[PDB]
């Protein structure tokens, strides 16, 4: 119910002063590191705590349930909570480093972490130590549990996944020649899996899991089958929802046309495109003018995206409950049921 | 012997063909991740085979001076060697993203990666990477062993050290006004010790240790007695030999005044200055230019570091000796003394 929800969210968020306290109470005075982690309280405050928290507050639904009884204590749920924001820290680390390799400006509503004075390139540098947060909250509540060591290898290893879908994205598409040729259904797939369904889906419920003892690769392998999945059809979403909705909206409200974006629309386009507008999309499609950009948009809606993108998703919440019914026999179907109410609803 | 010692460093040289085939032999050919390994093999083969290899390689010689018998086979002395090429990518990754926030040239003879075409800005992610590099190597050669944990536990912990370290240079240093009232004696020292010291001492024998069992507090607070004092040592050796000594030498050889560098010389000079002198210093140190640069070194020379020098190395030398004839009490003296070797000896 939302007086459930809402009830979670609230207990999420407070926690945050919380961690903050836990990642420098002690280093703010040290006679030697002092004034560094005095500055790291502020990297914290200035960009972990932020969005919807949609990723952390899914840990904490996750172990809710999925735990028995016997293990839904104060303790235990603090390190539900606490995980749940280590997360969420995983994100800032990745984001503040995003902003720093795209010149971005704007972000939460506010401006870059580098962007801001006297900062610069020390950014990159204030990612590596976001990152050393994810680890150092995983000590302090984690460290003496059987579970320990199977979420530090599931943390630095979707980070080396996202970081490698990363790089993906880094190289399909560049500015240089912008090329259009290189945006194919494959490489646009291979890219929301790596850069994004792993860690904002997978990842979640996987340490919702390993917290409970379920470590068995085979219902692992059985969340990742749906997980990879609804990671694809929320990228989908927030690609379509983009340019075509705006009628009440959160998130990168905007849009981006500007930078050269290989999103699900393009790959789209170029799918089922003539020889004249192909050459158009390749000369309109990746730069902030007016013009150019409303051409492309004219485009899209000229050829047929509004159709294509109805049968998708048309199709994807059934293949889903399929995806479901055939892979939810351990775990309870409940949790991906939850979870895709937040998601399987868009704007036309 | 030199045909020990030599024998020992080609053992581990001839082992990186091997690790980039441990972190990218399957990955290449993957029908969706393939190229962004492809390109990984490139960023791992440009920027990690460099140096003497010093610090990995005293991993080998610590683990072989403090095994017994029973433990000193080809899959025990392989992990020895990986977990020495695990240092080398530690150092690595923090030089490619050091670098970048240096606006550098040089490096290791050759051009920053960041500054290659087509590379640029996507370094920082390869920074990420290279990072990313050092946990899968523990994990393809220590995952079933009872130390591994504690490795894992070690090098996130180093990485957050030097990160903090790394910190307080990009702050007492800073272009902006240059600042001469930051260079002190606790603020450089305290740079010295996470930046450096941590990382290129304690760690590697740290790990040595690890790999035969030691694990007690007592004994690994013994280690920090004494290697964070030779990595301090070290730095001065390494700042002093750069602009007074030249007859035979390696490394970061050229000279660097043109950046702000809070080196250890800059400390003693304002210690032991004069108003005018003063004033000279932080209107002479700080640029590339024959002119200014040569006016510092000048009054460095006519302030009297050479002396300071002389008499520091001079006592520096007998405190280990007494660091060692009381922190070296169950490990192996011999270890040390072999490590002093490689270092105290310096150049004027």
């Amino acid at each position: 119910s939302p007086v459930v929800v809402e009830r979670e969210r609230e207990e999420f968020v407070g926690f945050f002063p919380q961690i903050v306290r836990d990642l420098t109470e002690d280093g703010i005075g040290h006679p030697e590191v002092g004034d560094a982690v005095a500055r790291l309280k502020e990297v914290l405050q200035y960009n972990a705590p932020g969005g919807k928290c949609n990723r952390g507050l899914t840990v904490v639904a996750a172990y809710r349930e999925l735990s028995g009884p016997g293990q839904k204590d104060a303790e235990s749920l603090r390190c539900a909570l606490a995980v749940g924001w280590c997360i969420e820290l995983f994100q800032a680390f990745f984001l503040v480093a995003d902003d720093i390799m795209d010149q971005s400006l704007t972000r939460r509503g506010q401006l870059c972490w580098y962007k801001k004075e006297g900062v610069g390139l020390d950014a990159i540098n204030d990612s590596f130590l976001l990152e050393s947060s994810v680890y150092r909250v995983l000590k302090k509540y984690c460290r003496q549990r059987p579970y320990y060591v199977h979420l530090l290898e599931l943390f630095l290893q979707t980070a080396y996944q996202t970081e490698l879908g990363q790089m993906l994205d880094l190289i399909t598409a560049p500015v240089s020649k912008v090329d259009l040729s290189h945006f194919s259904e494959e490489r646009y797939k291979a890219i929301v899996k790596y850069k994004t369904a792993f860690y904002s889906f997978y990842l979640p419920v996987a340490a919702a899991m390993y917290m409970v003892g379920i470590d068995s690769k085979e219902e692992h392998e059985n969340a990742k089958a749906i997980l990879l999945e609804m990671g694809e059809y929320f990228q989908i979403q927030d690609d379509y929802l983009d340019c075509f909705g705006d009628p009440a909206l959160t998130g990168k409200v905007g849009t981006d046309i500007q930078d050269n974006k290989c999103s699900w629309l393009v790959v789209q386009c170029l799918q089922r495109v003539t020889p004249e507008q192909r050459q158009l999309l390749e000369d309109n499609y990746g730069r902030k003018e007016p013009e150019k950009v409303a051409k492309v948009k004219e485009l899209y809606e000229a050829v047929g995206m509004r159709a294509a993108f109805q049968q998708y998703e048309e199709s994807s919440y059934r293949r889903l409950q399929e995806l479901i019914e055939k892979h939810s026999n351990r775990l309870p179907k409940e949790i991906f049921l939850g979870l895709a109410q937040k998601i399987y609803k868009r704007q036309k």
